[PDB]
């Protein structure tokens, strides 16, 4: 759920996810998708992408169970759908993470009209 992520984009970026992200882009936060602004937002954009994959379960609110053993997200449990949800927000966490470097506070609360039509997954 957005528990799980949110504590888990914290642990990677050291951010404060609400605040970083959640509205950053045309891809972060809860406009839907749109055609990326950065890689930041690219990365969100292939997040929302992977949650299109999911059956069986609900990205929002179904909490799964993962550890954060040497500083390394690790997803584990036998059910499918949550397993592969928490692959999903680990996948997205790392990406925010590797493009630090990019971030632009400008784009944090973009707003999603000026956006362009994002293309399918």
């Amino acid at each position: 759920s957005l528990f799980e992520l949110g504590k888990m984009i914290l642990q990677e970026t050291g951010k404060n996810p609400a605040k970083s992200y959640g509205a950053y882009g045309c891809n972060c936060g809860v406009l839907g998708r749109g055609g990326p602004k950065d890689a930041t937002d690219r990365c969100c954009y292939v997040h929302k992408c992977c949650y299109k994959k999911l059956t069986g379960c609900d990205p929002k609110k179904d909490r799964y169970s993962y550890s954060w053993k040497d500083k390394t997200i690790v997803c584990g449990e036998n059910n499918p759908c949550l397993k592969e949800l928490c692959e999903c927000d680990k996948a997205v966490a790392i990406c925010l993470r590797e493009n630090l470097g990019t971030y632009n506070k400008k784009y944090r609360y973009h707003l999603k009209p000026f956006c362009k039509k994002a293309d399918p997954c």
